[PDB]
């Protein structure tokens, strides 16, 4: 049973917490390799008996939507590149080929006829066309959630076994910007053995290939044992282009992509042209491309030399097919019946690379580094930190966090029933599936694409979101009406789903409001289902068209109300003040809904034609000088004024938190007799550099440390209620709001950068907790990682990704800031914590999109906010890469990333309504999740299937008594079992046939998955 992962420090020969403390950074001129050094070979090396294997792999890199669309690509490139790939690696047996983005190749492979289909099936049969990764895209590592980078492997890999009859355990990973471990974790649990990266910190690369630490086994920060670890190989030079895969000087490797001699319009920027191969000249060429690849030889430990072939959508003309064949087969002749060299080059793929080095090993050739860590903040040259695209076009980052909860929620939904395929619930979940994994792509969640293409992936998740809808509202109505009276019409809306916070308040007027009245409808059905496996309250809040509404479960019980108005924002260009007006004609109903365990509950609210006795009216006050009245047609209370001053609100028994006269944050008080705790927001903006390198899409480069938004004297809105608190201030540029339930406070941000150009608009956090040069963020949602500020790189090498969380913490207080929207931040100070809003730049940043950023929208950006006593947890030592959240800050962040979704009962009458589903699933314990819950067979199927992915979290341990819980049993969930197995993550390989068809719990940090079978 379980590795401990907190308490025992990982012996391995790299950390790359503690590399980058001992490491230099200095940018240093190395002459032909400008960021490495000469590299020497000894000749005698490789002999008669110790031949140098040489395998050249050519590649296509194809992105799924960057400069162009999807679709635009592949009409014009890369069903070009698939159909003469076809043709060429049918013609000639030893040519060789890999191929990433099976998005492209299923696009590709469904307009085939059988024929080529065939043929297609047969290149990949004879292992001349490999797949690597199998993923739908190649995704991004910052900002990707890893429910979502597993999603689009699943997606991929799925389609691979089912019309290739293959799947890939080797990844290729040559253009994401910066590297995460929570790839090597996904994939190792995914059937893989092998791994490449390739944009990794130059100084890293000059570091590691220093002492051929190059290749690596790469386990997991907290991992002891090692059971994690995956090989992976860090390309060493540049780029991934031929002129930087050849060897250490491009000028020599440039003269070796045959695609440069003019009629393709590429040039060598080196000066010298590549020259067909002939008798006269293939001797000096052979001795110029050997010296190269025995000088790259040197940076690895093995006789096995992997040489790349390739760039951006090459291999798309037959003449390009030819020119790069026929030159490099006469250099392979050449070199190989050369004694004198003693190389053996072929074209090769990159299994066999990987498969001929553990040879190598197996044969006691060379042993390996154990490696953990990060690789983030990447820079490709001097000061020049990708650390840009960590927050760049915030709204689809944002977007992304509301379908990956949408995908989750419709496939779980759906999975409880077989449907008749005339449902459509397949198609529709496949088309949801396939649009979010698309924009997992490095250059679509990264926010680098241009414009046109942004929005084409808006629009495509846009639609992915109706087909969730459609899927889910389906499935509330069979799941909730009595079976002798569902009645479906599979096009019909039943009901419709309120989403409180996307696009959100400020952003679009999207929300539905239940219209009732004593002359007409008195009442209405609402509906919440909880996608997490144990029982949870949220409050809830609707849109009404009375304030006096009463709730009621479905057991006519009454529950507790509260009604507030309905206050939205505006740029009130006249008085110059932004201002909240009210509704005087809708209200907000808010009120704590219960739901089982992946389970769904009904409430009903009911008009009345006065107050209600268990519903409660919010007070409002609206803080700013010279003030003018706020009508709120009728609602019971009017609001209240006063000149600006700081404000103390307290919910519940939560926390008492005390506001600036700013409308900001400015402490939090834990508990009645405990201190008020400085804890200050504050908004700040990054300009960009007016001489020198520009910020872009994907990088950094502030002209100095942040300076202070002037506030002047912003609007404040308070209210005041029993369940729900806010206090909302309108500043430039930000609509800023505390939300206070009773627990940690809510924050949101509407953010509308408007049209200040060069501008990055940072919120931060300052305290006086002795957090020193330490702080924490997390990888991929999964996990926290340690990091340090050091004064010896740049402000902008020391932000990383926040894709759900980041926290400081000193001996006895941590803050926690968890987010619903990866976006990029830091602590440059002790105590401070900040985290990046939106950027406007009006440049470009030189790494091929030619353009800025400048087609901002306003987005609703949301957190939860955690301040803890920590001085009796069971912490990491100081020597621990990982940190680890409490159980109040990952049920904050569940909150955020998973929240209960509503909806609401479309027609006047709901014959047949039942009040709950999932009374008596286990409610498991708090640490667990059930990740993933799919059907996994169309209703045809004699056996039917289910996949589960469940991933258990670490929570430290701070002397709460752990409550009893049911185990969760996944494979009982729906009846009439047969068989339950352990599968890999994406459920394409059987691993265990377990007794008595129970799948067991997973340790700490550990995901498993599973499919159940049943007869049907
Ligand atoms: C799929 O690949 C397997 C190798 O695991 C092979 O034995 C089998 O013949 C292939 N199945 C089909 C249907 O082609
Ligand atoms: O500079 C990074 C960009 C990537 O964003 C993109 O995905 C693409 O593959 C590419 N080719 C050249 C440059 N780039
Ligand atoms: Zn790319």
């Amino acid at each position: 049973q379980c590795q401990d992962v907190v308490q025992d420090v990982p012996n391995v020969d790299v950390q790359m917490l503690e590399l980058y403390d001992r490491m230099s950074f200095k940018d240093i001129d190395g002459g032909v390799w400008k960021q490495g050094w000469n590299i020497k070979y000894d000749p005698l090396k490789y002999n008669a008996h110790h031949k140098l294997k040489v395998f050249v792999v050519p590649h296509s890199h194809n992105d799924p939507g960057w400069i162009q669309t999807f679709e635009e690509y592949y009409q014009h490139d890369t069903k070009h590149i698939l159909s003469n790939a076809l043709r060429h690696l049918h013609d000639n047996p030893e040519m060789k080929f890999i191929w990433a983005e099976i998005s492209y190749f299923a696009r590709f492979y469904h307009d085939l006829g059988e024929n080529k289909k065939l043929q297609m099936k047969s290149i990949v049969k004879n292992g001349q066309l490999e797949f690597v990764t199998g993923g739908w895209v190649m995704p991004d590592e910052a900002n990707s959630h890893w429910r979502n980078v597993l999603l689009q492997l699943t997606e991929g890999q799925t389609w691979l076994k089912q019309f290739m009859n293959v799947t890939p355990t080797a990844s290729w990973a040559i253009d994401p910007f910066g590297h995460s471990p929570t790839m090597p974790y996904i994939l190792q649990k995914s059937g893989f053995k092998n791994m490449l990266i390739q944009r990794t910190h130059y100084s890293v690369k000059k570091e590691l290939a220093q002492q051929r630490q190059l290749e690596f086994l790469w386990r997991q920060i907290w991992d002891n044992k090692g059971d994690t670890a995956l090989f992976t190989h860090m390309m060493p030079f540049y780029s991934y282009d031929i002129p930087h895969t050849c060897g250490p000087d491009p000028k020599v490797c440039c003269q070796f992509d045959f695609k440069r001699m003019g009629s393709f319009g590429l040039s060598c920027p080196w000066k010298v042209p590549p020259r067909t191969i002939s008798d006269q000249n293939v001797a000096a060429r052979s001795d110029l491309l050997v010296d190269q690849w025995k000088k790259k030889a040197e940076l690895y430990r093995t006789n096995v030399l992997l040489i790349p072939l390739g760039d951006d959508f090459r291999f798309k003309q037959n003449t390009e097919w030819d020119v790069q064949r026929v030159n490099y087969e006469r250099l392979f002749e050449h070199i190989n019946s050369q004694a004198h060299f003693n190389v053996q080059a072929q074209f090769g793929t990159l299994q066999e690379y990987f498969d001929a080095v553990h040879q190598a090993e197996r044969a006691g050739q060379a042993e390996f580094p154990t490696l953990s860590g990060d690789f983030f903040t990447y820079a490709d040259r001097s000061d020049n930190y990708w650390s840009g695209y960590y927050t760049s076009r915030p709204y689809h980052k944002r977007m992304d966090r509301v379908l990956m909860h949408y995908v989750r929620a419709a496939e779980m939904l759906s999975a409880w029933h077989s449907w008749d395929g005339m449902a459509r619930i397949e198609e529709r979940l496949e088309q949801a599936r396939r649009e979010l994994s698309l924009f997992q792509h490095h250059d679509g969640i990264t926010g680098t694409a241009k414009t046109h293409v942004v929005v084409d992936y808006e629009q495509r998740m846009q639609e992915a979101l109706k087909a969730c809808q459609m899927v889910m509202q389906q499935s509330v109505y069979r799941l909730l009406t009595k079976p002798s009276i569902y009645s479906p019409d599979f096009s019909f809306s039943y009901f419709t789903l309120d989403d409180s916070r996307w696009p959100g308040s400020g952003v679009e007027d999207s929300r539905t409001t239940i219209i009732l009245g004593e002359d007409i409808l008195p009442s209405k059905h609402v509906v919440m289902h909880n996608t997490l496996p144990h029982w949870r309250e949220q409050l809830v809040d609707f849109y009404v068209s009375s304030p006096f509404v009463s709730v009621t479960d479905l057991a006519n019980n009454p529950v507790e109300a509260q009604v507030s108005p309905v206050w939205s924002w505006h740029h009130d260009t006249l008085t110059k003040t932004i201002h909240p007006q009210g509704s005087t004609t809708k209200y907000r109903i808010i009120f704590k809904a219960r739901v089982p365990p992946m389970g769904l509950a009904t409430y009903v609210l009911t008009i009345s034609d006065s107050k209600p006795e268990h519903t409660s009216y919010a007070s409002n006050l609206l803080l700013r000088k010279n003030p003018t009245s706020l009508p709120l047609g009728q609602y019971p209370e009017d609001v209240k004024f006063g000149d600006p001053r700081e404000i103390s609100l307290r919910v519940g028994n939560g926390p008492t938190l005390a506001f600036s006269e700013q409308g900001l944050l400015k402490s939090i008080q834990l508990t009645q007799d405990s201190p008020h705790v400085p804890v200050h927001f504050k908004f700040l903006k990054y300009g960009v550099r007016s001489h020198g390198d520009r910020s872009g899409a994907y990088l950094f480069l502030p002209n100095g440390p942040a300076s202070p938004v002037e506030l002047g004297q912003p609007v404040v809105l308070v209210t005041k209620g029993k369940l729900e608190s806010s206090v909302s201030v309108g500043l430039p540029s930000v609509v800023h709001q505390t939300i206070m339930r009773g627990g940690a406070p809510e924050i949101r941000n509407l953010v509308d950068i408007g049209s200040l150009d060069n501008t990055e608009i940072v919120m931060r956090l300052e305290t006086h907790i002795d957090s020193g040069d330490i702080f924490y963020t997390d990888l991929n949602g999964l996990q926290f990682i340690k990091r340090r500020r050091l004064d010896k790189l740049p402000l902008q090498a020391n932000y990383y990704p926040i894709p759900s969380g980041m926290f400081i913490e000193d001996a006895n207080t941590r803050l926690t800031l968890l987010t619903g929207q990866p976006l990029g931040g830091s602590s440059l100070a002790s105590g401070e914590l900040e985290i990046m809003q939106d950027r406007r730049l009006a440049s470009d940043d030189e790494r091929g999109l030619g353009q800025g950023v400048l087609d901002n929208k306003p987005v609703l950006h949301i957190y939860r906010l955690v301040l803890e006593k920590v001085n009796n947890c069971v912490r990491p030592s100081k020597l621990h890469p990982a940190g680890y959240l409490t159980s109040a800050a990952h049920k904050a962040s569940q909150s955020l990333l998973d929240p209960l979704d509503k909806f609401i009962f479309a027609e006047n009458e709901w014959i047949g309504a039942q009040g709950q589903f999932g009374g008596d699933h286990p409610s498991a314990r708090e640490d667990l999740d059930v990740s993933v819950m799919r059907r996994l067979t169309k209703s045809s199927a004699k056996t039917q299937r289910v996949g589960y992915v469940l991933h258990r979290t670490n929570l430290m341990q701070c002397g709460t008594p752990e409550e009893h819980t049911q185990k969760l049993d996944v494979c009982h969930l729906l009846p009439n079992v047969a068989r339950c197995e352990r599968t890999t993550l994406t459920f394409l390989q059987n691993l265990e046939h377990l007794d008595g068809m129970v799948a067991p719990e997973v340790c700490p940090m550990e995901t498993a998955a599973y499919v159940s079978s049943h007869s049907s």
